[PDB]
């Protein structure tokens, strides 16, 4: 019974909640990454009644967050063109508004947090 040692994934971790004929594994990324495509393997039979595993290892990469959000009457600073889990950027108005909240913006999880505004 059961299927053979399921396949693995780089920069990711499997969630083997069962390896029985008809079970399913849950694929996930390591940390600060983003798994693309599927995320679950299915223990099934091959073509000649053999043992195999359905879609196991999907995609996985480090959350590359480009230029921070595009606020109104303002913009971001940054020195590079891309960012990842652990990047920061300072925001600034254009015409000359008043940076609302904090100019700093954390880059983590393929997104940005703590974005400011620009009011008079």
């Amino acid at each position: 019974r059961r299927c053979p040692s399921p396949r693995d994934i780089d920069n990711g971790q499997l969630d083997i909640g069962g390896v029985d004929f008809g079970s399913s594994i849950t694929y996930s990324c390591n940390s600060g990454y983003h798994l693309i495509g599927e995320s679950k393997s299915y223990c099934e039979l091959g073509s000649t009644g053999s043992m195999v595993w359905n879609p196991e290892a999907p995609i996985c990469e480090s959350v590359k967050c480009q230029s921070p959000p595009s606020i109104s009457n303002g913009r971001h600073n940054g020195y590079e063109d891309f960012y990842t889990d652990g990047s920061v950027v300072t925001y600034s108005c254009n015409s000359g508004y008043s940076l609302i909240g904090n100019s700093g913006v954390l880059c983590s999880g393929g997104e940005w947090s703590d974005p400011p505004t620009c009011q008079i």
